[PDB]
């Protein structure tokens, strides 16, 4: 197949984390599929279909852990697959792909703004909020509560190794929200003065577990210890349909040089291994609520998000498959 | 008073953490008092006494949190004070100071090697051990168990912000011990494969609480969650006599630039505060044992270390005082 | 805008708690809109509509915490509003109001009898049951168990400040049930002899939290500590729709003189504040089951009761708004 | 009624536990009805119907606790009752019974296979798995994980008093799986080295509690203590519909001679009572997932399995009653 | 024996709780013996000795639970017995009694002061402190913290049935300390905003359990839940020596009319029992520290206070026995 | 080197558990050194010394886990060794051995009677007590309670593999105590009806851990879950000196055929391993009290028993070494 450069550039930017955050990479995969359709020089519907299947595979094969990315490719390709199998012609297939993409992209932006509005109602004037990493869904909550005139302060953990906490601190301070920045190790010491914890999600399992930036689970554990509400802000496309049939979520392991730069690491001896897990798993018993664009749920109702929106698709193979 | 440069250099090196680790800074304060005595150009005993009182104050005023440092100054100055009040002459006072110092210094090295030998018996062939920061007492345990032929692997957390975990990783790898290096956030994810946790201490309270590098308490909490033994390796002079009469241990707050270098931090907006606590407090319910040079105790027997070795001194003022 | 005596007197009697209990004030509020429709002098549909809007506002602004009251008002006025917007004439609007109200009241009575029958199967011969405050729903359970010949005893907590416990003690004893009356503070002490706890609810949230009389969360906490089943007996109309979209339940603060009588409080110093929250929040982790008229659920199935009966209305404004 | 000997023989073998295991006894009860229908000498539908009701009752009064049995009878008998009442003739009623029995048997075999395939995905290479009693559903999981080439080892508890662990040990070994066999009292001692707990179920309640072989609750308790996942492998027909309306599950108390053989026991003084409960209740807090033939759920979604498959039947009497 | 009216009057006031609080009743019992000795008309030492034994018994049979009382009697009476038996003459025996009583009284006043000074060091500027009942030892802590210029606020629980919180509220306000007064049932609801719990004790057992006003165990339980430090302020003579040899502490069951006034209670049916325990037992897991006049200890060091001060007496009968 | 029959037969009978129970094997071992000294044909002190060294080695190398055995050996041989090194002649050495042994045996008997009297005060009329295995120390407590007229019942767990429960059931029943016998797996199920748990110990560590029959830690775990007092009845000679300096207690692995008889195990597949640990480790957090002959202690006071009675010997080699 004849795959446009934008697909390759996107895939590479997803792998290197220059595009990152679970929602954003989903949107960038949809965007990529959209541009593959726009720019295609295919003549038959079969030729375009083949390009879209292949582009989908390229994109799925970037980062494994956040299910948002495959749920985006699905959203488009289920629609593209049904059209192509209904005998759709060229421009009818092209436009299905283009329009399914723009739809997911739009719904994603709206979902995040509605999570903002729902989550903000659980934030109370004077609250101190601890967060972790840089999650747009979590930030939408915090930004909206501040825009409602609540005087909040946010504790931002730095989030090693990639320092996403820096993105968050600058971003929240740019909306006029006072920020307290701390190392991750400090999360227990400050849990006592924290009122609410608000974090994002890469994937959410059928039993209510949340897979999110390495460290999330420690924050949630001491939050529970202290009876501080742990709220997860997560779009419905963070829920992981394959876990309904027993699948485990793979934990991405990333380059040791994100932890120790190459210039330093090369001088270390062989007998030191550097392990760099990008996510950990937080059990549902340590999560108060999940805030989706459809409302507040206990973490144990993740199975209902799944049954009602994705469970249909599990009896079929992946839409980009043969 | 006429205070030798070595005292000033030492104090400054303790403040900047170029000399660091609770045992080591204790020894360096004793060493300093020793050199003040050696090099003094005092003629009367009163003049030397005044120099030693003042040098002690300078040294106490470096870093507050680790009680090891004041317990060293005490060890010497109690002995120096009793001699000077007994009407000791010049060279008799000088030599009391010099010899009390060398004694604490020697006892410190021995205490650490005996903590090694006692702690190593709780390490079992095949064990995976997680540690935090860089503690000589914890390292003595791990080095000895490896020297007994037990095949262990150590998980070393990087210990932000000052990266002491780097010291530890290189050091343990230099004795031939396989090391796994991880970010601090990863401690829960890896607790499941960890068999023993071994960490040091800066101060230990009358009720069994351990004040140690920021993050210690999170590690201990998830260790407890997982039923992994938490062992603290701590010399008797890490125990904090003033806590017997209600005193709270001050948590040193260090420069924000250890977290965000000045070149970066100056470009940040005013509304982001960076808080850098150097220690946190681990409650006794999350500690299996304390390993001292006198043996294994439950954390609740810290009060007995204290009653039996330091409680006498609380009815008097500090020995360097007037 | 022309409101009958009975609507004002009902409102007043809800505010003063002469009429109290979450079910009872909901029936009363339905009964008030009923009487307004019975007695209205309105000539036109639009006139009566406006009277019922205004009665509804009056009755809603009485006590805020028990969502049973707004749900009653809703039950009547969804039907009134639809009939009116569909063009019902005067007498058709009148009957729609009067009849929707009678439906609510009947269903409330039936729901409580059914809750009793369901919950009583969870009670075993010989059981000592501890309860709190005065909940008709909880009492239906205990009464029915006793009528089945289970030889039970009920530990009744006095329930300060307002002493609802005395109501409960005399009511149970008058059905032949042996009672043990204790102060609220004695709940842990007697939790060891207790087989089951049965309490009511004012509001139940999307995440499964139960808001009920002050002290409820304590009793639940220590029941859980001791592994005593905590059963909350609650009609579906105790479930709280707006919590689906993030809303927090307001906790009612009642007058200081309920705690310290006026004649005594006026003599107390100014720097004493009396705080009199009427309810607290019990987390779902401390609740075994919720017994609704539709069956036993785990507390985390509260969102399901809300999805299936209440969700639909959240895209519209209140049925008494302009 | 003219009851065939196969019905009486099945009932006897169920009671004696010669035929045992929850799913197995359910299949055997369907089978027995099948055979009553195949071999009936009935001339009228009324006469066959009566035989089926009497056989159903005999099979129901064998063992109380495992709801799989009543559910098997209901499957067959709801369909038999609807056909009798809708006027079916002799041969149509016979075939409805035969074929309904066949469909339950077949469904049971497939569901155990599917549970294996779903559960196996949660088992990872190198896992140490602890199990309890002998559960075909749990074994299907372990068997399939091994077939996928995962190197597993299983800790099998002997499961007193009836020694069902012996069955499990021998069966797992026969497929190629290494076993570590232990007494029940050792389950805490080896929970440290266990990665997963996988057990079966006899009855699962509306609030997500699992009733399973005596000792299951203990293994789950210490698993939780240790953060070992507890997975319960269980078909939809292990779910208990009467619990939706408050019913408590009876715990079978079996003969004291299974604990102490008759010869020994007759020599004991009368003031020793032997108590022999064949099941206990594990609360949902101690269960990570239930693996059904329809997927992985949290235990709290037991109500959902019950709502959608079984709840409809609860307005009607048992389909074998007059 | 010729017992002075002050002995009878003291005993009556102790029983009625006109004189109440553990330390206060101990002082009042020493005082009463002092006065018996001052005013005795005894001619022989045997006759005075007999009066002191009979007065001791009358004072001992007032209230059982608070061991402070027996300990006060023992202090005086061990010294009186040793003097009688070592041959003392009339006036020497009189003076031994008088002066032993004086020394206990004085020691009690000083110990409460010292507990204040020690405990105050654990209170920090801005602390919200919750307390329960009226304890002079706990108040001494709060009073001194305020005097040191720490801005504190105290949440005072009303402490049913006898309302000792009223005493505490008024007393703290009179020193300048703001109070928030609440019903006992609200302690969980306000534990979120509390920094420290500070309560007293009547008896403390060899294993570190604290027996204190009914409800203390509940406040401690939820404090622990929330990681609020529980500090118990308690003199050495609150420690219970008979518990070292297995003795259980009797819990005083007081008149039902303190709960329900006689006028009301006589109208109640006979099948309501009012139960009124004046104390409960808080386990040592729920206590951070005990603050005695000799320092801060973990609760588990209660055995040490008992070994070193009281254990010697347990080989001998009570020093008021024949 | 010349050892009498009785030393070999005692050793053999300890290995085979014909003689068993931690107290009993300690007395037996003392009784063996006694008989060797009674019957020795030695002419010289040095000869007998060497015989007792060798007897001691034989008896120590029997079963490793219960430290009661080495402590007995120590009790006799500290005295034998001191006498020998101080120059005792033959008959003086002989008597030193014979008499030290008789002292140990007498003190053991007295210690158990006293433990009984102390522990029985913690038992209350009406108590249901659960026990495990067969501990004379635990039985002394129950027996004494029953002799005081407390109407108790004891739940006796069978204690696989070796069935020590049957010994316990018949012994208690023969003193008139009602018994409920259950399998080990039924401990959680009946923990709800249980008021107190009373168990023995083989070894108790410096940190307060109790090593006792396999299953002990499970029962303790679920007792704690349910807030049932766990009381460990144990003589001071159950306390483990070498744990003071870091030593781990060896857990005895006994023969597979104790679990599966030889005639059956030989027929089982090779890939089944039977693991038969004789003991497990209960952490101090699950123990209420330890009842020694010197009184009630919290488990964390184990280090105090060791410091005051045993510490002194740890700077010397074993008293039976060269
Ligand atoms: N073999 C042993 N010897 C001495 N102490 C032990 C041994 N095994 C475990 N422990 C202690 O007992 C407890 C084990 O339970 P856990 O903390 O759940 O692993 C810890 O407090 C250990 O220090
Ligand atoms: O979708 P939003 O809420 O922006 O982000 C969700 C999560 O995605 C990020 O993953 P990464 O940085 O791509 O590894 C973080 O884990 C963050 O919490
Ligand atoms: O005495 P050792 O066991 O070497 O170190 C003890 C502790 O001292 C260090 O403090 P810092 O780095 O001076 O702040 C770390 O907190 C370490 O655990
Ligand atoms: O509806 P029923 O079950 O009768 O009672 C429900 C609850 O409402 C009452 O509130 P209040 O006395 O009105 O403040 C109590 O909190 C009670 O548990
Ligand atoms: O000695 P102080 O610290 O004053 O009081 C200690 C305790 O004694 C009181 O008992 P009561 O009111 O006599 O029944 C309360 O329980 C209080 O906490
Ligand atoms: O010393 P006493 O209290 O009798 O029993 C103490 C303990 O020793 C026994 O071990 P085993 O039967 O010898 O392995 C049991 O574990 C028992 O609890
Ligand atoms: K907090
Ligand atoms: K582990
Ligand atoms: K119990």
């Amino acid at each position: 197949a004849m795959i446009v450069k934008e697909v390759y550039e996107t895939a590479e930017k997803i792998k290197s984390m220059e595009i990152r955050g679970a929602g954003r990479i989903a949107r960038a995969a949809a965007q990529a599929l959209m541009i593959q359709a726009e720019k295609s020089k295919a003549k038959e519907p079969e030729e375009l279909w083949n390009e879209l299947k292949v582009a989908s595979k390229i994109l799925y094969n970037t980062r494994p852990t956040a299910v948002s990315l495959p749920n985006a490719l699905r959203y488009v390709m289920h629609r593209v697959k049904a059209a192509y199998l209904g005998g759709a012609d060229l421009e009818t297939l092209r436009f299905t792909a283009i329009n399914s993409a723009k739809e997911f992209i739009y719904n994603s932006e709206k979902a995040i703004e509605r999570i903002g509005e729902i989550g903000a109602k659980r934030i109370e004037d004077g609250d101190i909020i601890m967060t972790h990493c840089h999650s747009k869904a979590a930030i939408s909550v915090m930004k909206k509560a501040f825009e409602q005139g609540k005087n909040i302060k946010v504790i931002v953990t730095e989030t090693r190794p990639k320092w996403q906490g820096k993105i968050t601190a600058k971003e929240l301070a740019s909306y006029g929200i006072p920020v307290i920045y701390i190392v991750d190790s400090a999360a227990r010491h400050y849990m006592k003065m924290t009122d609410k914890v608000v974090m994002g999600a890469n994937s959410i399992t059928a039993n209510g577990a949340v897979i999110n930036k390495i460290g999330t689970s420690l924050i949630a554990l001491t939050a529970k210890e202290h009876r501080v509400w742990v709220m997860i802000a997560a779009e419905t496309y963070k829920f992981h349909p394959a876990t309904m049939l027993g699948q485990l979520v793979e934990i991405e392991m990333r380059d040791p040089t994100e932890v120790i730069p190459e210039e330093e690491l090369r001088t270390w001896p062989k007998n030191i291994e550097v392990w760099n897990p990008a996510f950990d798993v937080t059990p549902p018993e340590y999560i108060d609520v999940i805030i989706t664009e459809r409302g507040i749920i206990p973490p144990y109702a993740a199975i209902d998000i799944l049954k009602e929106e994705f469970g249909w698709a599990l009896k079929y193979k992946e839409p980009w498959e043969d």
